[PDB]
């Protein structure tokens, strides 16, 4: 009845300590550590929620339920149970990519729990349509995926890098390259399909707490005019800062740059 | 793995190390006031027992888990994993029996000890007092046997003390209640026969043993106990805090005291 293994499924971890809290989600592929350098600066003045979202390579697989995950909902439940079991009254949610649609999702459902959003990379859909510009054709979600499924490892491998961006060898792409090989491969090529089909932007007037927008001047998954598209659409307050860092996971890769962005909007409300 | 397996995470710098072991039923987020007060002069090592809720139930050996002896394995285990030469040791409760325990094998990893809530044996008989008699014990077991979620909502806030129904309160049960009931019938069990008066002895690096005022768990006599057998140095400071958990419950009293032992050696 009252035992909850949800902390333990998912690698919850509650630090820092302050009246506010701030939850950390993270984006495709990678684990809580891709925050490390923004938790030092927040455990002074904030309590702070971490957690791996359901088949990271630091979860076990065995637990991954493909129904339950085949769409993003799926993700937005297992938030709020988190902050069920945690008793999180209310909330910071700063979310990298998938992680930020996921918190714009659980928020809908239960705007009472979300102070506001701050989201990093963040698209309400990838492929483009007659009159949306995601940055992807359909055609090369399909290729891409095929070269996924094809050849798992070397296609991780290869795209680590340039998702990063801004140099090779860089440590950032190290990790991230290591975080995404640790996935199992069919949960990868799950989950990768789910983002593939993902189509927040019929939902996104849904949304009411307030939306801090921010993205790198340059991602390989995001124009930067998808950051004004849901500024646009947002049914709620929303600012748009572009950094001038590059990549997807800034985050991990620019956090000289990223991490003062990240405090600034924190503190700050719009 | 067992970095996994027992969520062991590592921030800070520094020369020293500071390894941080938690009491019973207890995860490492009951450390999380005290944390911020050591990262920017040492690294900090923080881990989870096996058994705690935070952790995977199928990975509790019974066997390998049966005496206390088995989580300072654990310990060690860990300290080598990691790379960690000498450290500066804070255990709760039982945690400050495996750091001793370990110190035992193994003092040239240990610069000092530093206890909360340590006892080493927490049944009366004829010529100590451990604030239990036996019977005692025995109804806490059968308790935790015949209800275990009844049994944990009503120790709980008991175990805490001091202020009532306050924030550690909540966590503490929280803990409590996502153990596996079998594991917590196990770990309880062997914490209520454990003894480690005859290793005291041999216990030669220093130890500061911090006591709270109103531990259900420990009398301020015990602090008294520890001090006079460890074979090395030992300092007692009896805190104004109450409660079993006082890094958790009070951590505006404890954490200035925990921060002047890890840096002042006598």
């Amino acid at each position: 009845g009252p035992m909850s293994t949800i902390g333990a499924t998912h690698n919850v971890r509650v630090v820092g300590s302050g009246r506010k809290t701030i939850v950390l989600g993270n984006g495709y592929g990678t684990d809580q550590s891709v925050w490390r350098h923004l938790v030092p600066h927040l455990v002074g003045r904030y309590k702070v929620l971490l957690y791996d979202n359901m088949g990271a390579g630091t979860t076990n697989p065995d637990y991954y339920d493909f129904d339950r995950y085949a769409t993003l909902e799926g993700f937005a439940y297992d938030l709020l149970a988190i902050l069920e079991e945690f008793n999180v009254r209310k909330c910071i949610y700063v979310g990298h990519s998938m992680a930020a649609m996921v918190g714009m999702i659980a928020s809908i459902f239960r705007p009472d729990l979300f102070h506001k959003l701050i989201t990093i990379s963040a698209t309400p859909r990838m492929s483009n349509t007659d009159d949306y510009y995601g940055g992807f054709e359909q055609e090369e979600l399909d290729q891409m995926d095929e070269g996924l499924r094809m050849n798992h490892e070397s296609m991780i491998r290869g795209m680590a890098p340039l998702v990063v961006g801004g140099d090779m060898d860089s440590e950032a792409v190290h990790e991230y390259t290591r975080m995404l090989l640790n996935m199992r491969p069919d949960i990868a090529l799950s989950l990768s399909r789910t983002l593939y089909a993902f189509d927040m932007r019929p939902f996104l007037g849904q949304v009411t707490v307030p939306c801090h927008i921010l993205q790198s001047s340059k991602d390989m998954g995001v124009p930067v005019a998808v950051a004004e598209y849901l500024h646009q659409s947002l049914g709620g307050k929303s600012i748009v800062e572009v950094m001038s860092a590059e990549g997807h996971l800034p985050h991990l890769s620019a956090p000289e740059i990223t991490i003062p962005v990240l405090l600034r909007h924190i503190q700050q409300d719009i």
